[PDB]
C-alpha cells in the first residue's frame, strides 16, 4: 500500500539507464545549427555574463 518504490526507482532509472544509454552510445561510436545552439547555450551561463550570474542567483 505504499508507493516510496515507484518514487525512488524513477530516480534510479533516470540515473542508471541514462548513464548506460550514453556508455552504449559511445561503444557503438567506437565499433563504427548544433554547434550555434550549443554556443548560445554556454554563452548564457558564465562567471562573467550578466545574465548567468542573474540566472545562478535565481536558482
Amino acid at each position: 500500500q505504499r508507493m516510496w518504490w515507484a518514487f525512488l526507482a524513477s530516480s534510479m532509472v533516470t540515473f542508471f539507464g541514462g548513464l548506460f544509454i550514453i556508455l552504449l552510445w559511445r561503444t557503438l561510436k567506437y565499433l563504427w545549427w548544433m554547434t550555434s545552439v550549443k554556443d548560445w547555450a554556454g554563452v548564457m551561463i558564465s562567471a562573467q555574463t550578466l545574465t548567468g550570474r542573474v540566472l545562478v542567483v535565481l536558482v
